[PDB]
RNA sequence: AAUAAAAUAUUACUUUGGAUAGUUUAGUUUCCUGGGCGAUGAAGAACGCAAUGAAUUGCGAUAAGUGAUAGGAACAAUAAAAUGUGAAUAUCCAAAAUUUGAAUGCUUGAAAGUAUACUAAGGUAUAUAUGAUAUUCAAUAUCCA
């Protein structure tokens, strides 16, 4: 057979096929554009940047 | 010999101190009933959430609270809004339940992360040992054409 090492033979490997769902959590993303952004910073430092540097 | 400034003694009032008396939403002991946690993720820890909260209490991205069922007119420190078309309040119910923790894909120091499969982002499953079933294999180990 020209080699010495004996290894574990490769057999069939089916994928996971559960008979019932593992979770019933609602498919709702709890991180959207309304939850990511809380509110703009409204301090004098933040108001200077919006004018000159064109940044919010 | 003399002085009563100091010193000493008594009482009244005031002061520093918190004894004494009155009191208890706290304890101690005994007895009765139960002794009802967790991979369907427990106990513990961490972080966050109130219009004004630092702790504490209650809660989990549906946040000092949601639905439902009872309940009958309040809360209050200050404003607001809602409210008999139902406010408080109660619950072995329903939905929901962040990061961890036996902690269980891999890693974890105070570590930020990250691989594959299924249904860009999200959500599921994948630790170790183990029982039954199914399937694929290994060894001439026993026969055997």
């Amino acid at each position: 057979r020209y080699t010495t090492a004996f290894h574990r033979p490769a057999t069939k490997n089916a994928a996971k096929a559960p008979k019932y769902p593992r979770s019933l959590k609602a498919n709702r993303n709890k991180m959207d554009e309304f939850s990511i952004i809380k509110f703009p910073l409204a301090t004098e430092t933040a108001l200077k940047k919006i004018e000159d540097h064109n940044t919010l």
